[PDB]
């Protein structure tokens, strides 16, 4: 990532990374107010979420979202160098294939990211910022989809 890119990055996730739950929440949320139909994905205990807010009654669904939290927050650290984190990248794809999914959806988590970080932000969520992101979000996603293809 660009010098410029990668302080608006660091400086942004600032905020979220202090209650990287709380935040994480606002993403899910908005995931499933986009897209219902990825709710059938996190199943616990046997069972399918029937509402959105039954996920965030779930230990095992906010545990998955500190996990998410805990990978932006790696790739945030790894902004001015992201093949550090290629190979995990990579085996991350893998799984998100071993338990039978897809990622044509990537694009709606992403907005669903920037949706958070936009609410976080306010005014501070400049467009110089939002292509950060983006940019960010979009190597994110191209090391995952080389994992979840071949390679
Ligand atoms: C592309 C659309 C996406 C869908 C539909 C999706 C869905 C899922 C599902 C269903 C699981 C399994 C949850 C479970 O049984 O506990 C999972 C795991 C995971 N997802 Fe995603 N995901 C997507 C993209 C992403 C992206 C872009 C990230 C980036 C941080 C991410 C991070 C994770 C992590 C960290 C796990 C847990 C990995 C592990 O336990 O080893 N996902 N995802």
């Amino acid at each position: 990532m660009e010098r410029p890119e990668s302080e608006l990055i660091r400086q942004s996730w600032r905020v979220v990374s202090r209650s990287p739950l709380e935040h994480g929440t606002v993403l899910f949320a908005r995931l499933f107010a986009l897209e219902p139909s990825l709710l059938p994905l996190f199943q616990y205990n046997g069972r399918q979420f029937s509402s959105p807010e039954d996920s965030l009654s779930s230990p095992e669904f906010l545990d998955h979202i500190r996990k998410v939290m805990l990978v932006i927050d790696a790739a945030v650290t790894n902004v001015e160098d992201l093949s550090s984190l290629e190979e995990y990248l990579t085996s991350l794809g893998r799984k998100h294939r071993a338990v039978g999914v897809r990622l044509s959806s990537a694009s709606t988590v992403g907005e669903s990211l920037l949706y958070m970080l936009e609410k976080s932000l306010g005014p501070d969520f400049t467009p110089a910022t939002r292509t950060a992101w983006s940019r960010l979000y979009g190597a994110v996603v191209q090391a995952m989809s080389r994992g979840w293809d071949g390679e």
